[PDB]
């Protein structure tokens, strides 16, 4: 009584959550941007997102995005400097908390990492590489 | 090996909201008409909202901005639900939790209907 308010977190939500966004991603649906990344005269290499999804997870491309002005449609965007492996790994850390890395390739995933600044990505392939 | 960062959604979900309210990025316009109330306006992100409710990823799956009529739910049930959306919280009362859950009823969002019926039973 009184006209109190009560909040409640529902726990479970936000992973069911990005769940649905990476399902949506993985269908190709409600995307807003095409990366085409083209590294090293490798033929370029294309991902589908949402710019709302990738900005939440790198303050790069939240700047990248909210900065200037396009057609409000689908943008292809012209990325270079990084593996698409390593950005393929980026954008499913966006959409799922997890990264996955080998000795081979944790240098690869932190340079992508701090050059995207995923401070999160960064610290688990630090603790990678010390064990 | 495999990380998973246990805090990064509830991180990403806090800038998705920052995103939100500054009314960057949003490709969606909720126009909420109800009775005699004054119709109010949302601007959101489709996929964030998908993400919160089957009813509103059917909705959505057009290209750019669209304006899209709600009609016969009152605007603060709707702004409670999009605050859910990009929180996972839910903001209730005794004289509104039927309206809530008459809200997430209709957009079949289950976690907050089961946390409207909690309250009502405890009252
Ligand atoms: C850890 C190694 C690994 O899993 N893979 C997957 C299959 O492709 C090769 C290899 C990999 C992964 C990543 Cl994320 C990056 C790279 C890479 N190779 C060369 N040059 C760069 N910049 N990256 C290989
Ligand atoms: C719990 C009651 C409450 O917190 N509020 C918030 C401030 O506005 C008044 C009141 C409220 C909240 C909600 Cl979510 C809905 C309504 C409401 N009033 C009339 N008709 C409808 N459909 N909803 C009031």
């Amino acid at each position: 009584m009184g006209n109190r308010t009560f909040s409640y977190t529902l726990e479970d939500h936000t992973k069911q959550a990005f769940g649905i966004m990476n399902e949506l991603r993985l269908s190709q649906q409600l995307c807003d941007v095409t990366l085409q990344v083209k590294y090293q005269d490798a033929p370029a290499a294309q991902f589908m997102a949402h710019k709302v999804v990738l900005a939440s997870s790198s303050p790069v491309f939240k700047a990248m995005f909210t900065n200037g002005l396009r057609e409000q449609g689908m943008e292809v965007v012209s990325i270079e400097g990084i593996h698409p492996k390593v950005m393929e790994r980026l954008i499913e850390f966006a959409y799922t908390a997890s990264i996955s890395m080998g000795e081979k390739c944790v240098l690869h995933v932190m340079n992508g990492a701090v050059m995207y600044q995923i401070d999160s990505v960064v610290r688990a392939c630090a603790d990678f590489l010390v064990q």
